[PDB]
């Protein structure tokens, strides 16, 4: 494969704060057109080959401040971690979806050349929280060629998703009074094709805004899917396949094996 990173993982690698790779920055206007403007974190060292690149939404009325943990402890494990701001805080969910999409067009037709020269415009993925994530759904729809999709805590209107054909990980909080798991984060998994490599992980007594600070058991598996997906990467497999046990997490569903 040629688009694996980093020494083979192991569940402390994924756990860890720093990947191997060191990072560095890049700020975005909110001229860019189509989106808000962001934060661009890309992996400093070029001796491994390009990276996969994923853009990731805030939610309504958020800003990339509420998601900036994941630019630094997702870009370090080889990634192109763009957080975006909106066009404007009330954008709903089909709305981030092109914005999503904006960004990552930005990422491979007007980014810095130091971003550009590091990406592969060939491995894209999308994350978002709340009503990013389901502006993460509506991106898959609009873009089937992406190769991940990550929705965090999702809030969304629409709740038959059978027409996706990116792999798609949902993540949902116990405590979400606000987008409960009941009535959006699980029936977004279930409607999903069954054929499908997707994953359902619920965790404990979380609330709507776990998503919003460094949690290692989001991190260890958001690492987990964009390596397996975005990279090829078969050596992630051993963390996704069968479902994960952790104690933080209170429902794990999934297609496994993948
Ligand atoms: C029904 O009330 C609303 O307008 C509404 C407000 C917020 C959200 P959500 O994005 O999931 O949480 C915000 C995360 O920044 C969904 C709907
Ligand atoms: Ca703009």
């Amino acid at each position: 494969n040629p688009y694996e990173r980093g020494p083979d993982p192991t569940e402390d690698s994924i756990e860890a704060i720093r990947g191997p790779f060191s990072v560095a920055t890049e700020r975005v206007s909110s001229f860019a057109s189509g989106f808000g403007g962001g934060t661009i974190y890309y992996p400093r060292e070029t001796d491994e080959g390009t990276f996969g690149a994923v853009a990731v939404a805030p939610g309504f009325t958020a800003s990339q401040g509420s998601m900036s943990w994941y630019g630094e402890r997702v870009a370090s494990h080889g990634f192109i971690v763009f957080t975006i701001d909106t066009n404007t805080r009330l954008d709903a969910p089909g709305q981030r979806g092109r914005q999503l999409l904006a960004a990552l067009d930005y990422l491979v037709e007007r980014s810095d050349r130091k971003v550009r020269e590091r990406l592969d415009p060939n491995r894209l993925a999308v994350m978002g929280h709340a009503m990013g994530g389901g502006g993460s759904l509506e991106a898959t729809v609009m873009r089937p060629s992406l190769k991940a999709s990550i929705p965090l805590t999702p809030w969304h209107l629409d709740k038959t998703w059978g027409q996706v054909q990116v792999p798609t990980f949902i993540i949902g909080a116990e405590l979400d009074t606000i987008a409960p798991v009941s009535t959006h984060a699980k029936p977004f998994y279930e409607s999903l094709p069954s054929s499908l490599p997707k994953a359902y992980m619920e965790l404990c007594g979380a609330t709507h805004f776990a998503p919003n600070i460094p949690n290692t058991t989001i991190a260890k598996y958001v690492i987990s899917w964009l390596k397996r997906f975005v990279d090829e990467d078969t050596r992630y497999s051993q963390f996704l396949c069968p479902n994960p046990t952790d104690r933080a997490i209170c429902e794990y569903r999934s297609t496994c094996p993948y």
